[PDB]
């Protein structure tokens, strides 16, 4: 996988809160970023996942986390979808259009026989390093609550070097501090 | 990612419930499989994740799912770890040794500069197709309850071809049926 | 240019009169076809051109000519645009979705830096041979009265071998008979 | 197609109003140009098309548009054809000779098995960018009224940036202003 | 040079005595053939040479010799030239058109920067073997009388194996009969 | 052919009027040169052609023309031939030896399966440009009176850049002046 | 073999006397070193060979010899092995972990189908040159007292250039002085 | 290293007990073999090492073990050395000549800048598998008692796998 | 050198006792042959070496040895040389002409910068194997009596396998019998 | 062949008059040299040929000519052969050892399937140019009187070019 690799440069048009904007890797530098890939606008599993991310967007913003949804549809289609669907209408984050497929291919996430992105989510730190990846099949929906758990653990580990978050770790729980002494004890 | 691709052939030695055995791709044919990769035996986050999977192993076996944990350590080391850790001692699934790194590379999961596998989990169906992938960075532990939810959704979609599981789908909740009429109405 | 070349095989999904269908080269065998490329759904020049073709569609169906509009948007987007716009709602011909860009690339008509097709029209005969090409710039709209004239002249030449349509040919006007005696006489 | 590409440099001899001249890309800098390709001197469809362009030549010179007809015959042959035919004797524009096929190949317009150019027309702006393309089959003649309409729309779009000519645009008719508010409103 | 090599296959259109015909290498098999290349129709040195060949054509035919003049002009241009020039009007041999340049390139005789053939003449025997080559610069005219001398010597040598025609040989003169005895005597 | 190409550098030993000398391309700079190739010393057609050239050598020297006869034999063999043949004894021009075949290959005149040069003659001007080429088969002797006519025409055209020598042109006869008016009037 | 070659650079982690350290080729500069390779930790066989080197380690350190045992297991596994086994607990020299196989491949000692090192011992001098090598199959014991003898002989020849140690040489025994008069004398 | 690999085919001339013989890999089949490489005849460490192996040859032959000494010199040179040196005169095993260096290179044991073999000993089982390898520097002689101990260990593990 | 290699196939013309013949490797089968190379005919030096082989030619033929002298000159030149020189006139063996250099290159005996063979002699046995070679610079005479001695020794060893001819061996002298007991005895 | 080419640089050990020396191409500069190749020490044609060159060495040294015998054996082997054979004991010129075959291959004179040099003699002038080459089959001995005659001829043409 692309775990522990730096994101590549990109330049794309996006729809964000009634305006068209340009997004590049420079917008991600010094921020926490979620790249939320999905196959197509005006489809079925796709809106439900985007709406669930929209429900956590206020908290994600409080934690310094930007969200970028991405599909191979244009930014024009994203606006039409935002205006016609009550689930998409609640999106306040940038909806990137990747019709060249370049951003999708930067993340090795193209379904090359369909020209659509796979259901992949990537957590990117302020240095551009990918810290968490989740990929699901066409029919399996992703859950924003587990993404939030992971973002919080990735933020804790960044702030507490020398510590690690064990399995099932949540805010305000015991962390392991790797040492020679701890080797073979757990 | 390797999403919706077929697993590659392999032949590895494993430690399983007090004995050494060979595991190959033919042992996965006709069953649901979890390939759970981790970097090293006798470390820190690794046992909490493996123990957490062992706590759900009776439910996974009730669902027809086999677990294979994998690291680049040998099956001898897995056995020793199983005898010295209270957490590893509760594993009743196969602990695969991948000292050549071939199983890890099949899954494109090697840290080549370390000779250790990344913290990657793959859900593979009875036809050898990868249906869900999760990868986390060195200090971020995985959560088996999310793994189980994804296996159940993967089992549902395989059992109901014309249906899809939306975001946050749990057993019994409202599914979606992709069609011309559902386009843009969610 | 691709003039007097055979169309390449293709398999694409499309929206046509409230139903999703599959279109291939096999569906064009034995018929006259108009492949009407345009850059993107939900834009400005594209619907006016698509409406202009729709206006001349009864006349085209009487002449045995099938219309296939094409863009790199999906068929789901075409269905949504059909429901959203009164101009597009009057289209009774097949709206092909080409998210892979393959059908666009068969006609060497991709804007490779944009992932959008250019404004190009191809007249294709019952034997798969391109008999007329028209490409205009992003801001210049095409005119169906030109397309129909060229279509009728294409139909005359095929139904009358040994004759050729001179400049400004309309039904009932004089035609040339290529021969040795006529060389340099016009 | 070559739409929205820059013309390549060239150096060809030509016949123009009783004199032989050299034409290069430098002669088209700062002017609007029509490259009118045709297969061969002393044929049948070619003079009728060339005569039709000659008829609209005063109107083209008023709009700052230069005409350059092209074939793989030499300039000596164009001079002889000018003297031989009453249709060709009325041509006041430059008749380029392209025996090397280089100018034809710059426009990807060679019939490689015949050594003759196809019936293609290119509208080129003062900056060397192709704004309109028309290719017809050996027996189908082109119509200059179409060329002039496309030329006028090309001139409008360049002289009015931020506007676009919709389908069937004539001088005095309404134009669209691409914006976010207009996305999916037409 | 191409001396003593077999001619290559070719297929070209030609003007011959008021008709258009196809010429291939099969027309040359079992005959003596002269391939008379020249740069362009409607030029200056070119007609004078072709007319001088036309003056010897009756005798050439009496000797079983066919003539094929060749330029990169079309067979249509050859007809126009035949009708408009009193020198070309006297040509009774085939005037081949080589607009693809293929026949010219078979004989390594293209001026690649001009797309015109050089002033080259080739004498080909009934087995397709090139027995005499003459090439001159753009401004130097060829003389049919020396070509006739050469054809007659090539025919004599073919009929009298074991003999050779020395320098300046003409019909009814002494020939050398190569032998060991003759070595060093002349 | 090598018509209108520049001669390549060479360095060869020669026999000339009782002495051995080196001849290079620098010895041709500023003069008219005849490279007269033949297959072998002590043979049959070769001496008649060489003797015939020697009979015109005073006129050629009066015209500023140097003669170089060439074969793949050595300069030693040329000297011996010159001492034993009454015909070769009258040669006062350089007899070049080309045992390596390099001078012959420069002129693309080697029979590779024999190690002998073909019966080829090249006329080279003071700038090293080949202006006339003649090649004949093994048994067909060349005629020096035709060679002289071609040198004179080559000298005239070099001395009168805007003029050309038509077919059968001799010193003093009517020349042609290429222009727009002369096109198709001969 | 690698006899008389220089060791290659390396950088590995190790377990040494209760602490984790980094070892590189720079730690070997100016010292005598022993690289002691073995297939795997935690196997069922008693590690007598490693224990036997530990029994001789005080004497080796008196002779300025550093010991590095190497396997493809991690330094975490070595520490666990050291805590679990009485034989391994005697080890006071560095236990290098080589999970990438890179130190093992530098000594051309990898079993590529297993991902384990062979049972090879290399004696390295202060300039990095390999002076002795021993490789045995499983069950063929490597004797540490034969290793000490070899090291002592290597140290003797380094301190007495011009002398060589014959078969069975030990401190106090006679050496040979390579000379011309000694040729064929033993 | 070449540990646990099968020896490669070879064909060489040798001197043995006053006669010249040909030795190939077919002569090693079903026998335990010692390929004992050394750099050059008429030198110094080489005879002491070869003499030490000759002192243990009777014992090695009691263990079913054949010995082949190998250098890049010819079998002609080995015969001369056997007649002129008292140490070499004790050798009753085959002295293989390897002037092409082919046998030396099969064992990857050539000092390519000298055209001489390195001081390497290979223990080879009845199936052609290399079970023990020892290589020492130019100045360090090998010990035949250590070679015998390893050979006895190799035979024990062959007879009793897993103990 | 080419010692103990087999001769390669060849096909050359030759001068032999007033007639021209063809020589191939098949003419050498079953015979002893001498290939006697030399740079050139007709040079100023007296050809003593060829004359000396001619003085010994009756004896060589009695010994079943055929002689072929070879130079890169033609067989025509050899015949002329044979008529002009008293030394060469004594030659009754075949004088091979090698103008392609192919027989000379088979014996790796070409001076590539000269196109002449070196002064090399090769003795070839009835199976085509080269048994003796002698190469000298100019002025270092090749002695035919040393050539006879060498041939006699080669014939002796062919007829007495198991015997070798020592230094200075001649018919009647003692030979050596390669054996173990003879090792170090001479 | 290598006729009229310059000899290539080399560095080899040799036995000469009871001592071991190093010979390189720098030792041949400004001297006439004979490189005399033979297949193997302790054999048959080789000593008769080497002994015949030894019989003419005093004369060759009077002509300013140095002799270097070369085989793929070591300089150690040449010393042993010089002590054990009465024929070799007469040699006062350098016996070069060529175990890497590098000097043999510079003269393109290796029997690659034997690792032995062919019976080739090269006459080399003071500028390093090869002026005469002679090669004979395994069973045919060379004649030193013919080598001397050619050397005298080479010296005459060097001193008097064009006669
Ligand atoms: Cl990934
Ligand atoms: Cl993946
Ligand atoms: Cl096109
Ligand atoms: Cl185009
Ligand atoms: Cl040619
Ligand atoms: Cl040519
Ligand atoms: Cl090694
Ligand atoms: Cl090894
Ligand atoms: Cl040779
Ligand atoms: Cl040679
Ligand atoms: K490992
Ligand atoms: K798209
Ligand atoms: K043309
Ligand atoms: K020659
Ligand atoms: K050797």
């Amino acid at each position: 996988s692309l775990i522990n690799t730096k994101i590549k440069p990109f330049k794309n048009q996006a729809f964000k809160n009634g305006e068209f904007i340009e997004v590049t890797e420079k917008d991600t530098e010094g921020r926490w970023s979620v790249f939320f890939f999905y196959p197509a606008d005006f489809t079925f599993v796709c809106p439900t996942e985007l709406g669930d991310v929209a429900d956590h967007y206020e908290e994600l913003q409080k934690l310094g986390v930007d969200v970028y949804s991405v599909s191979t549809d244009t930014h024009f289609t994203h606006k039409a979808w935002h205006s016609s669907s009550e689930t998409i209408a609640k999106i306040k984050y940038a909806m990137i259009g990747d019709p060249t497929g370049a951003l999708t291919r930067n993340f090795d996430n193209m379904r090359e026989d369909e020209g659509l992105a796979d259901r992949a989510t990537f957590v990117v730190d302020p240095q551009g390093i990918i810290q968490a990846i989740e990929v699901t099949a066409e029919g399996i929906g992703r859950d924003a609550s587990d993404l939030l758990r992971k973002i919080k653990a990735a933020q804790y580990v960044a702030a507490h070097p020398g510590e690690v978050c064990p399995a099932k770790w949540k805010e305000g729980e015991a962390t392991l501090a790797p040492s020679l002494d701890l080797v073979g004890k757990i």
